[PDB]
């Protein structure tokens, strides 16, 4: 029974389309966070895991953010910069420019995060709440 939120929270409004999480980022003035994964995979698994079950982050992606999670590529390279891979987490600012300087701590995989990432995830968040003005 196909949902949207696909493992990644139960309790967020997720948007269904890059187009939708646009328009309500530029319009609420919230950062719009696109989490690209796939089901058989299981470091996608072990993350969206971990991120359904931490608070912080779900406080945020429910009332901080407008949340899309998708698995399938967008229309818009700028969400895969450095490669297709998965779990890949990007961050779009209100402005509808792509924050490619908000990273993980792989240099050649810069947007995905592993379970052991997620201090640096929050900090990432928080980072994108820092709108480009």
């Amino acid at each position: 029974p196909q949902t949207l939120s696909r493992g990644w929270g139960d309790d967020i409004t997720w948007v269904q389309t890059y187009e939708e999480g646009l328009f309500y980022a530029q319009k609420s003035k919230k950062p719009l966070m696109v989490i690209h994964h796939l089901e058989d995979c299981q470091y996608s698994q072990a993350l969206k895991k971990v991120f359904a079950q931490n608070e912080e982050i779900q406080e945020m992606a429910q009332n901080k953010f407008i949340m899309l999670n998708l698995m399938h590529e967008t229309t818009d390279k700028n969400l895969s910069p450095d490669g297709q891979y998965v779990p890949r987490i990007m961050f779009v600012d209100p402005s509808l420019t792509v924050r490619a300087d908000i990273a993980g701590r792989y240099s050649n995989r810069l947007y995905t995060y592993e379970p052991r990432d997620l201090p640096l995830l929050i900090e990432n968040m928080k980072k994108a709440l820092r709108l480009i003005q």
